[PDB]
């Protein structure tokens, strides 16, 4: 016999990886006192606050800098990404100043807590970056939409990115004996900006404060010191971290005969879904849900430094003509805080010496991808609706995660 | 030689300095994109 062997382009898949050493600080924040209302639009409400520091192992940047995102193909896909931390250690004060309480002591009594999917799975809110205190200067006071890209009143404060990596090598607002420095890049410790709490007004539902303790661990510091407790990853359900790849108009009848509708009878389901839960109460609460379904393809980021931008976008995402659901877990890392020696007469416990800790985290993740081409003359990368993508839009934040579950995360905007 | 001049040190065990620290150079324009990763190409130990 004698076939005649087929052609093949057999395009390859670059599959990168990426890590970082940071050194990340965190307070003791005095267990803290809890904030009402963060604003004066949700003004009867509050915050039960932890010191439990947030890692933001989910933001691109913790990961890889500008050049490397930057850099990468359409449909790049993180794989996996994981963190490890370290106690490094934590430092307490000593009070000098007699004053007040707070009595000078060479004692120390301090312990780690660390905890994982509360955040995400449980029942409160990341919100922090603050505004607080004096001496026993630990609890804070100012709620605040969590900071993770840069914040600005004109004037501008952060940069996780920029934290990181510096500026480039003509931006002003850094480089320079005295301005935004490369850390990252020439070790040096920086803050964890975002601890966490929980959220709960008064009256439109009501019960009591439900118990973290039972949902974070608790080590005595020195014993667990300079050894890692975490270590946990994830596998994001769908990262296409790049605008995906464009399906090509090609084929041929109808499909291209015209641009027109090409639609038809499956009889299997195809598209994205919604769930709109209606509290509504007279004295504890009385629910109702409505599945909506909704459409597709339009794209996936733009300001190109959206790299700022979300890691696991399951709930909009769908590829191709299909479907899915699930949340990027979240993880904390921190020291509860460390009390004064109040003497004799305290029998309030309200006095909290400052204390910082260092803890070591380093970070890694995948991403990879192709760039395939089925036509001989087609110009751009290119596949087929076989996968093609698809998004799903709203007018506000598609699941806003700074603003607390239901599992996956409302789309609306907290404090 | 002196009380208080110039010291035979190591003749006579003694501490003195390490007079130079080292770093990056770098300017701006004829040529850009940011600090390379210097914490990639040195060790760092626990100290104690």
């Amino acid at each position: 016999v004698y076939i005649i062997p087929r052609p093949f382009s057999n395009f390859g898949k670059k599959l990168s990886t990426y890590t970082k050493s940071h050194k990340f600080m965190i307070f003791g924040l005095a267990n803290n006192v809890i904030g009402p209302t963060g604003t004066g639009t949700t003004a009867v409400n509050r915050l039960l606050t932890t010191c439990l520091a947030e890692i933001p192992w989910q933001k691109l940047p913790l990961y890889m800098n500008q050049s490397e995102f930057d850099l990468l193909p359409p449909g790049s896909r993180v794989v996996e990404c994981n963190v490890k931390v370290i106690f490094r250690t934590n430092r307490i004060a000593f009070e000098t100043s007699s004053t007040v309480t707070k009595q000078a002591t060479l004692n120390q009594i301090s312990n780690v807590q660390t905890a994982i999917g509360l955040n995400k799975l449980g029942w409160g809110i990341n919100r922090a970056f603050t505004a607080f205190q004096s001496d026993q200067p630990m609890i804070p006071t100012a709620t605040t939409a969590p900071k993770y890209e840069p914040v600005t009143g004109d004037t501008g404060y952060r940069g996780m990115i920029a934290d990181y990596y510096g500026a480039d090598s003509t931006n002003d607002t850094a480089f320079g004996n005295a301005g935004n420095y490369p850390h990252h890049q020439v070790s040096s410790f920086t803050f964890l900006q975002n601890y966490y709490c929980m959220y709960q007004q008064t009256n439109q539902g009501t019960g009591g404060w439900p118990c973290l303790a039972e949902h974070l661990q608790q080590f005595d510091s020195k014993t667990v010191n300079n050894q890692c407790l975490i270590d946990v990853t994830y596998k994001p359900k769908m990262g296409l971290i790049k605008s995906p790849l464009n399906y090509k108009i090609i084929g041929q009848p109808t499909v291209k005969g015209t641009i027109s509708v090409g639609d038809n009878l499956v009889n299997m389901r195809g598209a994205v879904v919604t769930n709109p839960p209606e509290a509504t109460q007279n004295v504890a609460e009385s629910t109702h849900n409505l599945t909506r379904n909704f459409p597709a393809d339009l794209f996936n980021i733009y300001s190109d430094i959206e790299k700022s931008q979300v890691l696991h976008k399951g709930p909009w995402g769908h590829e191709n003509p299909q479907i899915q659901p699930s949340v990027h877990i979240g993880i904390q890392a921190v020291p509860a805080l460390t009390t004064g020696a109040l003497l004799i007469n305290s029998s309030p416990l309200n006095s909290w010496t400052d204390s910082m800790g260092y803890i070591d985290v380093m970070s890694s993740c995948t991403v990879m991808e192709a760039q395939p081409t089925h036509f001989p003359f087609s110009t751009e990368a290119n596949t087929n609706p076989g996968n093609t993508i698809y998004r799903i839009n709203l007018t506000p934040n598609s699941l806003t995660s700074a603003f607390n579950g239901l599992y996956g995360n409302g789309a609306t905007l907290g404090n």
